[PDB]
């Protein structure tokens, strides 16, 4: 009877299960905080996987400051049992001698310290002291990594990043809302997601 | 008897023939056109295969001017089939909504899109306006992509990027000339070939 | 009886031995020499492999002068029959002509080239001339590269590059000893090790 309704339901679903088809875009961002009250955002689009470095230099504000922290935000068909973030030293390195160092750290950032911010998207904020840097990794959920997939995974995934600079922080929140991705504000909230409602938050 | 000529021939044949070798260079260059008349080059020499985005402030000029449009041109021994470029927006999505945006779009730059420019080249003029993005994907014809091969394909395959700079498109023409590359003037004509000719344009 | 000094000893193996496990850190790093007697280090930490092409820009020194040479230092579990350098051109070609250059020169620079700087290390001195550019690659000994080990090394491996200025080659000497890397003085002697021993050089 009602088909507007129904079909605008279908939409809706399909705005949400999109990200779940095999070729479909994720998107990881990750939000620099300064003492200036500014922000700075590393927003990357991909396919496949991203795996990021941020030099301590890349990390710095216009006015030459360091972040107090990162909001990183991880949105899409993410395969969480594997998405992680760490903060290394100025050289990258998780042991500062690299002899002993590894791809990753024994504290990695990882398992529920991403907090869920909708069945699309995880956010987590990681605090930051001096020359500190920052290291993401996000994978496609399983397999486009086994055998003949690799090959087309491989040449498929075009990482596409955008440097973004904010003055204030309700400029880096309706970013986020209309983004469409996760993001937690300076409260702890969680004010923005990637998962569509028909209704916007009516409940 | 005319040993002279057939070795010259030779010579023609084999710098026709060398880009075919598996461990052989490609070329991939997009000319940017801005209404000064300048040009920006970006200059891709590759083994295997090339992922590019170039974002939207590496496509302003100097002068701080968006781009016409630019030029694409493919070079070597590159799969036709799968060769192919997209002006995405200033995120570099190909949908506004991330979560119903792909790897390439439904309406990728491809196929006969592609203009001959001798055997070993294609070209292709994309029209852009403000704040789009460019991605190119050229990839060497088949497998060094299969099984065993696909490892050393990763660690074989190093990018080496120029960025050149341009006052006049004399000096673009001229450059695609002696860098053997196929390039398109303004008038829509194909200027420039890596195809090797033992006399030139002598007929 | 002398629990301490065993201690002490498995201590220094153990540093010794780190680098060789499968996602133990490499590092390569690559000191630029200038005429002023300044250098500048372009660090690379990684857990698999390291692809590297320096453009004729990024060579420059402040001033603007061209590098005199660099020094190549590689560490860590590297694959010593594949590690190689090579000083492209302009445009990172080891063949004027496109169409007959490939991924690595018929000379390109490795085997014996590179001295030997303790288990862990070589090291290798390439002079430069101007518009040269650099292309290194160095990778995880075997295999990690093999069917379904490549997909997680692809996604695990994450290049950490830092650019550091130094002011006199005093500084890079100190810098390479402390950061456990080798390094070649400008009187050709082998100045910094990887190789941990338990009483420095006291023999």
């Amino acid at each position: 009877r009602d088909v507007r309704r129904e079909q605008q339901e279908i939409i809706t679903r399909q705005i949400n299960t999109a990200p779940y088809v095999q070729d479909a875009m994720m998107r990881v961002v990750v939000f620099a905080q300064y003492p200036s009250g500014r922000y700075k955002a590393f927003d990357y689009v991909f396919p496949d996987y991203l795996k990021v470095f941020l030099n301590w230099r890349e990390l710095l504000e216009g006015s030459g400051r360091y972040p107090m922290g990162v909001i990183v935000s991880f949105n899409g068909n993410i395969d969480w049992t594997r998405a992680r973030v760490e903060a290394t030293n100025m050289h990258g390195l998780n042991n500062t001698d690299w002899r002993e160092a590894r791809a990753w750290g024994p504290h990695v950032i990882c398992g529920n310290q991403l907090r869920k911010a909708g069945h699309l998207s995880r956010a987590v904020y990681v605090p930051l002291d001096e020359h500190n840097t920052v290291k993401v990794l996000a994978t496609a959920r399983q397999n486009r990594f086994n055998g003949p997939q690799l090959a087309q995974t491989l040449t498929n995934n075009i990482v596409c990043p955008n440097v973004i600079e904010f003055n204030t922080e309700s400029d880096v929140i309706d970013y986020a809302k209309m983004a469409h991705i996760a993001y937690i504000d300076q409260a702890g909230l969680i004010v923005a997601s990637s998962d569509a409602y028909i209704s916007g938050d009516s409940q």
